[PDB]
């Protein structure tokens, strides 16, 4: 029963050492690439966004793949936001108050997400090689994708996204979002708010090509936040009294989609589902359960099953809204297919009506 998921959960421990030595690998070259960057005109403000829930600047989102996140600071800056989507935003400034760093990517008085993408890639490229301390090589996509992916001796591989940082309020599609009010409180809801917010240039599906001066509003920083600061209680978890297991079904529903992505992977009809699909149902299930008592270490077999069953759900309506901007659908035809929605909804509802199955030993 929930035996099983506990000692699924033993197991996933056993890993520790080689995520551990491999995220230091990926610290290394990252280290290096910001020394470089800095020494451009465009990046100088350049640093590293400390996004990740027990590494600082290497977050994990797959066995071998890590995500991190370099941020720019980009002042004066106003968002146009492109044909209603909620999450895709044109990227323009208020004034000239003093010509800025970045005005080579300009375009009349839109901010080009594909220029300053490109010279991104160019500079990293240029260092990839000179370090020979460790071969790392680059890989393929740049189509609406932020991500610059490496490969580090030949296992490890690693994205890094360029982010601007906009101390700004919130764009008004996320002010329905974050609906934590009842769970971690309105006064939690409104310091998050006050935070920082950030823009990837990802590229909104346009017709079967992309938008490619359009950014996307990101929030991938405030998960660490929440993560590690996730009860009713300001001390949950703090005391052998309150201890629950958020922690322990999240981490139960990424290893779940890892397992069948693994098993799937002969026809690929699971290639578009991410950790980040995962998560975003994950904080939904907390929302919905605000309780610290409705996550008992004792009933984890339960809550697993509540946040398979949200999952579930929202496979089956292909509706997963972004947890900040509800009008967003994680799930959308135009986003994942109908074909590879219907798919995980037969193999997730299979293993949940067997307890689980892809768990056995
Ligand atoms: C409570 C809470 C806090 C943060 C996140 C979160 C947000 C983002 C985001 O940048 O929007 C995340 C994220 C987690 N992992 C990755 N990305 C970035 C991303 C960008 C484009 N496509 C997919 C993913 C969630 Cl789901 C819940
Ligand atoms: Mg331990
Ligand atoms: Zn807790």
């Amino acid at each position: 029963g929930a035996s099983k998921l506990r000692a699924v959960l033993e197991k996933l421990k056993l890993s520790r050492d080689d995520i551990s030595t491999a995220a230091g690998m990926v610290k290394g070259v990252v280290d290096h690439l910001l020394l470089r960057l800095k020494c451009d005109s465009a990046f100088r403000g350049v640093g590293l966004l400390n996004t990740g829930s027990y590494y600082e600047h290497v977050k994990i989102s797959a066995p071998n793949e890590f995500d991190v996140m370099f941020k720019l600071e980009v002042p004066r800056i106003q968002l146009e936001e492109y044909s209603n989507t909620r999450a895709y935003y044109f990227v323009k400034f208020k004034r000239n108050p003093k010509e800025n760093p970045l005005s080579q990517f300009l375009e009349g008085e839109i901010l080009s997400a594909s220029k300053m993408l490109s010279k991104f890639r160019k500079i990293i490229k240029e260092e990839i090689n000179d370090i020979k301390d460790t071969d790392v090589i680059m890989k393929r996509k740049r189509g609406g994708s932020p991500a610059v992916t490496l490969l580090i001796s030949e296992k490890i591989s690693v994205d890094i996204t360029l982010a601007l940082e906009s101390k700004s309020s919130w764009p008004a599609s996320t002010q329905e979002g974050l609906r934590i009010q009842n769970w971690l409180s309105a006064k939690v809801r409104k310091q998050l708010r006050l935070k920082p917010f950030y823009l990837v240039p990802k590229h909104a599906k346009e017709g079967n090509g992309f938008q490619e001066e359009t950014w996307r509003l990101s929030f991938s920083h405030i998960e660490k936040e929440i993560l590690n600061n996730h009860g009713k209680s300001k001390t949950c978890c703090e005391n052998k009294e309150e201890k629950c297991c958020r922690k322990d079904c999240l981490k139960l529903m990424k290893y779940l989609l890892e397992q069948l992505k693994e098993r799937f992977k002969d026809k690929k009809h699971l290639d578009k589902f991410s950790s980040y699909h995962v998560k975003t149902a994950f904080f939904h299930v907390c929302t919905q359960n605000p309780q610290d008592s409705q996550w008992d270490r004792k009933d984890l077999g339960l809550c697993f099953d509540n946040c398979v069953t949200y999952f579930l759900q929202c496979l089956r309506t292909e509706k997963l809204e972004n947890y900040f901007i509800p009008e967003f659908n994680l799930f959308s035809s135009n986003l994942i297919d109908k074909r590879s929605k219907e798919f995980l909804t037969k193999q997730i509802e299979y293993e949940r009506n067997n307890e689980f199955p892809v768990f056995d030993e």
